């Protein structure tokens, strides 16, 4: 019987086998979680009833987290299945990819970043109050995914690192609102991996390469890192942690500057 | 001859006498700046236009930072009076009232978080773009003022912890952006300061006297110490500080817990 | 098979039951690790050694971090039974009475900082440094326990603030130093717990009340749940982790200001 | 008449005409204040004469900071002439050289630890308490400086990092302390210069041109522009800082990774 014999997750947020989000649902299952997933829209549907079947489960949801009425519906209809949830894991984010290359003065338009922050930062919360039900029958926990471009300036990042920074405030905020529900709210900020978001973007290869020297660790962080991670904070033995941002990064954010 | 003589300054957000754009304002002409002004829409022209004239200062410009082409014109229409400023003051932060008052999770709407964010956060930024040209040809510098509900939860703020997380980190992207046109960008993280913000917000004194308890100094910041504080961030005294969030709250955010 | 089936950790710090080492300890030992542990003094002694057989180990050696030769001893004592360790737990702090009671600038005296920082800090790398040749056999980890004083002013605390600034910095250092070993090196800060060193402490009651009054969870935090926060941290699960100081406090740090 | 036309502070840390204490007492000479020092041993005295001269003062006397009957005298000596302090500047630090030069967990040994922190940071608290009569009789300020190597690993600095994160504490400490007097307690953390302790340290050149390449200035900082700083937290203009660390590094800390 696994950490997680019995208990329920829903995971919002896989578009592929490099996803962050897989990477949670693969260590959830390994220790006995029963899942649910979301799809952001008609075309995903069908690979993510791929991923959830790989996975056991049938439970497969539309979510656009842009459109208030598909995020109430997406936890009416779970609801039809769970009467509670342990945990929501938002692993979901987007910026249009014109506002991450070049300048950021020059190139963060108003459209630009009030999608960054919609989709990246208010969708943790309106994900969280569709959620309170469920996990206020569980006492369950929120989990969501940072980068530390929210702390300091990143390459390649502008305005998403304003849309991080915004979320981790959301996670303190969310932790002080739920808290005495008994709801758990924290964040893990990962090192860079490549998923599908790096997907023809030349820099990512140098980027990596530069994470590779600076780390600690002299290595890159994998999903399998952040799963585990993950596994912990969604966990009975993360009872005494809230509102924290949890760095997996191989302790690159340690490090002011690196020999050579 | 003042630390400012000869230089040139637009201040953005004067409401009242108690503003801290006012307090600003009245520090930056102390020390011999020249002075120009927006104000938000049409009903406040006229006492802009007179405490522009406190200042010696018939510059005055609409710009309402909701509206891209208020912001351009109010840019332009000053570039016929100065070729060039010493820097850009952004005092300027809004949330509707409903986002400020109750529980964090059930209150915050997507339009709530959007306009906060939008009013608090993206347009300091887009003040910085149009800016851009005027700043260039002096090297002058930006300032926005912060709140320390970014980096931890504080009473009766919500969804403007988010914002203002957002708008520390564009400061943070702003100063690697124009750093290389000697462009410096900072806030100011201000303790509580009573102004028309507070007005007929019945929980306002409660939270000042507890600022006052816990503050190593004893007492609660007034806009002449901001004012001060933000002379310095525009002066060449300053010239080695950039992406700086200065707090000007008599030591509040150092204290862990107070005694009693 | 426990997680840690197999493996096996130096616990450096049990004094009573009520010990964060013994929390640590007990969870440790739940998922399959083989433990080892030490004692500061000779009275101390026959205590440890009933410990260590609740948890089946005779492993038990004098190390009163004070003394280099007893550090360098008790390594060397360990390595005659194990040929390499996948952890070292370090749960140890001291300042005299004297400075941690009464107005800071008066009472911090030379030789009570000494103390403080030699025992609670510079202790940690002199262990570090010991365990280095058994860590570098099983590419094993560090852990050490910290407070929140570090970063914030907190109540009858002083120069403890210090030296534990200190040892995170230290923490951060030592990250970087054995990471090419694969050595991953990290911290618990805690929030307050009753232990022996509140014992004879009139105000450790008022502190944890008021812990109990801000923390987001409404409660206070058990060496349970620290102990199964250091499981995690010295973990496979925790891989990706290095140099990180990970607060298991209920969320105290993430606020502030309370509602009353 | 400047902004310290009247005012008294007392300069702790001149070695030479590069020194960081230097470019301080030359800004707050150049804005009227009458200016006294302290010198370490007695083969430095003739040339902190020369020194104090320069700045149109007599007031020298001996301050080897290791010696607790040195700090008292200094003091009760300094006060024959002042009958209270507008100030006390700190700009005094010291690690063996071996400990600066290697390998963390190889170098860092208990002596070398303890002098890093006597010297480096306890100095400050001693000094805070010696000059407490002579500060509350003018409600003066204290400051020191630091360095980013408390917060994230930097190079060639070791213990030095450990000793500056508690020295960083000290100042929130002493701020909480001495608040209630109406002392105001702050820090500079400044980017790297050449002073004399580069001196004969082959790799200086490499991180400086390090420094430049991230900084968002693109340039490194001055003691002129860290000695305007300092001015500034010795004002008036800052009655409302205390417990702050200000950061006059251009920049450098806000940068996680810089583009090549
Ligand atoms: N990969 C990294 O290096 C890295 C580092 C730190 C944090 N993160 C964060 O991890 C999370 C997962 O990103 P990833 O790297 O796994 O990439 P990914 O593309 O696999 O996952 C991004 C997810 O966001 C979803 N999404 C975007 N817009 C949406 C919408 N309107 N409605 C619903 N879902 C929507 C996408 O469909 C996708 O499932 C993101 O928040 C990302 O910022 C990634
Ligand atoms: N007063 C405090 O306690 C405190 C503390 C820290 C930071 N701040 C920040 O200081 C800044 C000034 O606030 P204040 O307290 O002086 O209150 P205020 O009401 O005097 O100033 C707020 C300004 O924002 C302007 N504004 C709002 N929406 C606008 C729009 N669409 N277009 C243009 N201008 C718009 C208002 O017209 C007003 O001039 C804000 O960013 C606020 O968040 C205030
Ligand atoms: N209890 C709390 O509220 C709290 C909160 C955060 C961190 N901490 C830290 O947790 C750690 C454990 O403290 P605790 O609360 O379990 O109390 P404790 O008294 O049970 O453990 C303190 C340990 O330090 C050991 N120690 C002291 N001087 C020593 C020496 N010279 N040589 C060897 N060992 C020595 C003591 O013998 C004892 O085993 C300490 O670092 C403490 O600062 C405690
Ligand atoms: N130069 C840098 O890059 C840099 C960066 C950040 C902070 N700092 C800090 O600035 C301060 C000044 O250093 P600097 O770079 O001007 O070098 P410096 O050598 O000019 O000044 C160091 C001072 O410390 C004094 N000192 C050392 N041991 C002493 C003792 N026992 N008693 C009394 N005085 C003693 C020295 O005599 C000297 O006056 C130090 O705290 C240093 O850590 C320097
Ligand atoms: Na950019
Ligand atoms: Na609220
Ligand atoms: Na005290
Ligand atoms: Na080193």
């Amino acid at each position: 019987q696994g950490l997680l014999a019995g208990k329920r997750f829903l995971i919002a947020g896989v578009a592929s086998k490099l996803s962050i989000a897989y990477g949670i649902a693969q260590a959830l299952h390994r220790e006995g979680a029963e899942l649910a997933f979301t799809y952001p829209n008609e075309k995903l549907k069908k690979r993510v009833d791929e991923f959830a079947e790989q996975f056991g489960s049938k439970l497969v949801f539309p979510c656009d987290v842009a459109v208030d009425a598909e995020i109430d519906n997406a936890f009416a209809e779970l609801a039809k299945h769970w009467d509670g949830v342990d945990g929501v894991v938002h692993s979901i984010g987007f910026a249009p990819a014109h506002t991450l290359d070049g300048d950021f003065t020059d190139v963060t338009d108003r459209d630009g970043f009030k999608i960054a922050h919609d989709i990246s930062a208010y969708s943790f919360v309106a994900m969280a109050r569709a959620a309170k039900p469920l996990l206020q029958a569980r006492q369950g926990c929120l989990l969501t995914l940072t980068y530390q471009g929210s702390e300091r300036v990143m390459p390649n990042y502008n305005v998403m690192g304003m849309a991080k920074a915004s979320l981790e405030a959301g996670v303190r905020y969310l932790a002080s609102s739920l808290g005495v529900d008994g709801i758990r709210v924290n964040a893990i900020s990962a090192g860079p991996i490549r998923t599908l978001a790096a997907s023809g973007i030349k820099s990512f290869r140098k980027m990596l390469d530069a994470n590779e020297k600076v780390a600690p660790l002299k290595r890159n962080v994998t999903i399998e890192e952040v799963g585990n991670a993950a596994l912990f904070l969604c966990s009975p033995w993360a009872s005494g942690i809230t509102g924290e941002i949890l760095y997996v990064d191989a302790g690159f954010n340690t490090v002011g500057m690196s020999q050579s």
